[PDB]
């Protein structure tokens, strides 16, 4: 009644127990068909039986083959498809049987057994949003029934459903399959069977190991970028971060038309970036406030503060207004007069080449920026000659308001400076940075 | 609902095989496809080179495995769907369609027509391998039947056919229902069409005649494979695939009379029992035409009494005549000097009692021809006897065929040399 | 019980395998034995009605599973050993003996001589698929062997035995090296005897006689089924079964230009480049002896320049002629006027289409000798249908090794060549591609 | 209804006339059905038109999208894909169809039109050799008939033999295309009509085609690296190189069981590594002739010398005989008994590990090598104490000149007969390429 294709993509070429596994599985049926996906051809051989039911599909382009040898669907024939680690062996008879079974009396699109390794596969809940780049896993709340799973297991489900993933043999699969299933609303049923581990188990000494976990790594975070998962959070507070650092360029390059190119992506700013603006806000603050300038938050970094103390979660900067006579007290503004200075703590501070302000940025490598307008009273108004006022009385004097994780001076009746620059209503209207173009 | 393609019955100097697989990818782009071949079929089929579509060669080679000619490690899926040269898929899911019925059916085969020159027609099917026949005729439950006559899709389990002996064996029409209906089960005719190929194989006379050829030289070697001397068909005509007058008689020389066929327990191949009623008529008749007394004798004259007919395990026949009638035939005078084929290609030699004749020089079916004389009221011979007046007249009796010359009082002369009862109880070989 | 007996070479008219069982069975009562025929052996063999001797059937039949007809069905040991008819065992523990001689070297199969009056002989043997030949010879490391000659107990894993193709394939003592020959496996031939059967078969002449007539038609349907079309010992004796004079020729019709062997991953057939070295020998001395002006052309001068023989998987030859030559030879000014059957067998025909003549090895083999007329205008040698190229290439000509004789090429037929080719073309043959044919067509 | 899609996949996001190319096709057919393919969403906004016949085809994979997204198939509904190149624009009307005539009635599978640009299209020549991992351009003998493009043209053939192929949109598509179409054996036909360019031309500043030329050289070097191309020939010279060199390691790294990595993907030799493999051989044998060593071409070096002057093409190292006695000739053979040397121009000379014998690597970083084994005679036979089949002295005395890889090489006397002693009758005639089936079989 039930045949399931056996699905091989996670193993290394250099230390493997792919042929053992085959031939665990060939024990139990001779005629098991199983596939073994590489994206290029492994070197030292695999040496895999050469029978028909037995096939290697490698996932790369290639001068002299069509574009279905790549797509791992088309050597997959059967109804149901089993993904096994390396490191697992089938001993006992008829488990895919029974997984098939479960999975048909079930209501989960995948079930899944774990294999008995020194990290036997665990339920996991798991919430995905791509507009903020980050993945948040949790304690499952009802399990045996997950989103994800952690660890080693045999995953059965539909190849009519795998095949339709987008990137469904995506490494580590452990990671991106569920990224994709969650997403979707799917679930996967941990069932209670278990599968046997090699005898002779690959990585057995501390140094191949080492070897594969740093491969693994590297392959993780190159699928988190490629998928757009900056961020990726567990519960008790864990956070592992996959995007902008002090020693990275930033992650968006520069912005036309006021709209950065995430939001066209219908997708946030990156967390990563956010926290450096923060950092950065932070900074600045302790370093006017230590030199006696007097500074006020500005635009888009007060709407934000007045709304919920915080950046505009599609913000790419911040705006500090200071007092123009006071500039000469800060050390780092003297400098950046006379050109760029990297100070202290490495960020960089300069006189902007457009409109007579300066700007302070996260580090040499990554521009993500404060910029600092310099205003001068001319007669109760507050005033710059190159290019709105405002009355100084909103400045005399300020108040206190939480922004950014600390406290920041603002503008005093501070909604009514904010209507007076943005309109009527902009605390309570969000918006795009301008709208013609995208809202 | 997954469902293999496979393709068995092509002719590699003319096939529409290509299109039948890309009709069929059109479809689905990977629908599962394997083409089957004995050696790699030139000119080029020159199929996709695609994962999903594959080509079985199932003969041996040097240079490959033992999996690489079993057909079972190329088909994945639950189902598959024999497809025969010049079909192709216009509308989709009729295999899907096939598969529904299949589940919601009592029979293990289901089978859709092809609209060719010659679409499926249902056949009941009866096959004895003990006397090496197939009988074919009308089917009384059709659309359920034993076997198909002509061209139509099957369908049925991956497992069900590839557990056959046979499963591949050309011609499929031929073989696999043979198989099939050994074991009981049924196919269904549906009620579904597949069309036929748009630019078909075989447009030519020429081609067909060579592809007629072809295909009756493979049935005539898979009967033989298969131990089916003959196909007999409601109707009654008779297809032979045994010995004849030109060949070897099929099982040899016999040791401690027991033939072969014996213990491979099967009974006498019908092409030999029809050699020996031929023999035993020309003989009868040469005996007659120069007025020699016979009569039958030992396991004849019991068939004869029992159906009128040669034991079907025997593979003899037995005649006694008058030893003082033996110089009224020219066969049996020449035959005291030496052996003789005479002007029909039968062989007379005395050799020993007795005389024997065999339907030919290859072929060493024969009758036994035993003189006796009457001494005082009792028939006898020099190296059992029994009372004159059991030939005192002769009566007819139907033998194979013919009327033959039988003691009177036959039923009682056969419990004379056999024993009571010997008529009722035949002694079946086990 | 570790290794189990399994007898395929024996014919069901005379053999002494009732001996044979019995001889394993008093040396151990369960020790697993197996004779394997097509059909059931007559007169019967009465063998031991035990569980642990079985006849195995390995033909199709119609009220059987498929089951039945695999030889691995019957085996349910590590080892297996094949034992041929007109042995005996004596001596107990020499399979055991056999199996720890497998374990300690390094050879995939060991074997023990049979004391019959044909004991086995360590052989080389080289097998190539692409020229469908199988090179024996005297073995270099004896008693390590690529093959046998003669009767031996063969003892290998039944994973190993089972895994080939045609494991049991007749004759045994043909087929089974010819696979593992391929594979690279070796054979050690062991210093153990097996004792001969004490009433040996097939002791009279006839019996014989009959034996080796159908033992010879077994092997020349193996090899063709197998496609090994010569068999050599030390280059010599040549064993032919392929195409010749009365036969059609390997391959047939070819389409559109490319034959069916190249489909198949192999070269031409020996006996096709066998037939095309006579037929190019034969009508060259035709020519020459009618006075035609000829020269070596195309791939034909390609080969002889390069190894001095036809190009390995090429399927012709090519001679370029003076057309004012023709006249002098019968068999061309008759092939003018139809078809030609000459005294030998060459067919000799006239395109209608392309305007060149051609020689046919038979009127069934139709590998042929193409020769094409060319004729002088301005120092340039040219023809009517289709490269050119300048006279005094052909002025003089020059003697040239060819097919196992010395044939006429053009003078510098390097510079020749490459311009008809391309430069270096000699040094870089365009050697087969399947991978390529397959993605072209 | 339109039967021809243009689909644009060459154009850079910071700086393209892609709007003005789709809006020249939508004013001949405002139906007429357009495919703009990209690896990310292009950045600053395209902007084009909103309506069903224009689409962006966007080839990434996604958390929110099915495989069917990133498929660019799905986008194109018709018989026909014009691929077109920014920096094009349709003036002349019904330009398309008179490709799919010309197409439709000639017996190339692809078709072209050049584009008016600075770099209008030209006809190629083109031999693809996958098992010699290189790429032979040349001047198309038969014009207009062709195996390849260089310059910008507008290219048409059937949606179903474009996406049938491996990496149909693979960048840049001037290069990957016609390698995978030539390598096919199919023929582009450059076509007797023209494309206008763009009014407004893309990389108009140097500046901005520097940018260009640096990314598009970027993506062409990873293209080829990851299809196995690793060189490219201009009429057999003006080498392009892509493999490895005297700083990395060599292509097939370490080779595991006799049987490097090159013959399980059924090709030979990277030629490459045959080229360092040729200066490693003439750097050791003029490093051996001038100390006074006396050597001969053995092995499988002789035999391809024999054969046709160079390494056998799927062979990848060199051997050499020397004469033991004269090993103190040679400071770099001196050194290598006291351990590894790395001589003067990079090369590393060692004593075997175990086996008795010289290895001469090309760098410390790329380890292919001639190997060097020392003889010695014990009255008229040549032989190590180690085991390269021992031999007669008279083969030696004396030697014979025979090109080899580039140069002259030494060769022992009479070297058909010593080939044939040490390989079998007939070996010089008789070579075997790999055979990846026997391969897969005795592994
Ligand atoms: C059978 O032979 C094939 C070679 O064609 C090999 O790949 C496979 O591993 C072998 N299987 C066993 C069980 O030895
Ligand atoms: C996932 O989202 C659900 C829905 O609001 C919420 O109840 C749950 O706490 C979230 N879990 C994690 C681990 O983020
Ligand atoms: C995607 O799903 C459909 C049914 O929803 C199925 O027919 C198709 O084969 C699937 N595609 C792949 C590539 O698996
Ligand atoms: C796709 O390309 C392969 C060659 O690798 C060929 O066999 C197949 O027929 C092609 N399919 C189509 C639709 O062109
Ligand atoms: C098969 O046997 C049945 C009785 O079991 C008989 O009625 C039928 O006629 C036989 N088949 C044929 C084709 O005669
Ligand atoms: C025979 O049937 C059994 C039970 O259905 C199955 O396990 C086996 O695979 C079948 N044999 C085949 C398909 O060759
Ligand atoms: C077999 O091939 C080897 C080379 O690999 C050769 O030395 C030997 O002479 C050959 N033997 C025969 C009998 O051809
Ligand atoms: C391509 O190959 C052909 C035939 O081998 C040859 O004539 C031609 O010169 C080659 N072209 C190039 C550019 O290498
Ligand atoms: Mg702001
Ligand atoms: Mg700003
Ligand atoms: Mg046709
Ligand atoms: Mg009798
Ligand atoms: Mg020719
Ligand atoms: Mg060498
Ligand atoms: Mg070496
Ligand atoms: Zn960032
Ligand atoms: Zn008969
Ligand atoms: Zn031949
Ligand atoms: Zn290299």
């Amino acid at each position: 009644g039930p045949r399931v294709t056996v699905l091989v993509r996670e193993f290394e070429a250099f230390d493997n127990a792919v042929p053992e596994l085959v031939d665990s599985f060939l024990q139990q049926d001779p005629a098991q068909p199983v596939v073994v996906a590489a994206d290029t051809l492994p070197y030292p051989p695999l040496a895999l039986p050469r029978i028909p039911n037995v096939r290697l599909a490698l996932l790369q382009p290639a001068l002299d083959r069509p574009a279905a040898a790549s797509r791992p669907e088309t050597y997959v024939a059967t109804e149901f498809v089993a993904l096994v680690p390396d490191g697992a062996r089938a001993e006992a008879p008829g488990l895919l049987e029974r997984m098939v079974e479960a999975l048909r009396a079930g209501s989960a699109r995948l079930v899944a057994a774990p294999v008995a390794t020194a990290n036997p596969a665990r339920c996991l809940a798991l919430n995905v949003s791509l507009r903020e780049w980050t993945a948040r896993y949790g304690a499952a709340p009802a399990a045996p029934r997950c989103d994800a799973l952690d660890g080693d297991a045999v995953v059965l489900l539909r190849a009519r459903d795998l095949f339709n993933l987008s990137a469904p043999l995506a490494r580590p699969v452990g990671t991106s399959l569920f990224l994709q299933t969650a997403l979707r609303g799917w679930a996967v049923q941990l069932l209670d069977l278990t599968f046997a581990a090699a005898r002779q188990p690959p990585l057995a000494t501390a140094h191949a190991r080492w070897k594969a976990e740093r491969e693994g790594r590297a392959r993780r975070a190159a699928l988190l970028r490629a998928l757009g998962i900056r961020l990726v959070s567990w519960e008790g507070g864990r956070l592992e971060w996959f995007g902008c650092n002090k020693e990275t360029t930033r992650c968006f390059g520069t912005v036309v038309g006021d709209t950065p190119a995430y939001l066209y992506e219908e997708r946030w700013t990156p967390p990563c970036c956010l926290r450096a603006l923060r950092e950065t806000a932070r900074y600045v603050v302790g370093v006017l406030e230590a030199a006696g300038v007097r500074y006020w938050l500005e635009g888009g970094s007060l709407l934000g503060a007045a709304r919920h103390g915080d950046i505009i979660p599609w913000d790419y900067d911040v705006d500090l207004g200071i007092y123009l006579e006071d500039v000469g007290n800060c050390e780092q503004l003297r400098g950046a007069e006379a050109g760029s200075v990297v100070d202290e703590r490495g960020f960089v501070w300069e006189k902007a080449v457009e409109g007579d302000f300066f700007r302070v940025q996260y580090s040499e490598s990554n521009h993500l920026h404060v910029d600092l307008w310099p205003f001068y009273p001319r007669n109760g108004v507050m005033t710059k000659d190159t290019w709105v006022e405002f009355p100084e009385h909103f400045l005399q004097p300020l108040v206190p308001l939480p922004f950014a994780g600390f406290v920041a001076q603002a503008p005093n009746n501070y909604r009514r400076f904010l209507e007076l620059k943005f309109g009527p209503g902009v605390i309570e209207n969000p918006q795009y940075p301008n709208p013609a173009l995208l809202s």
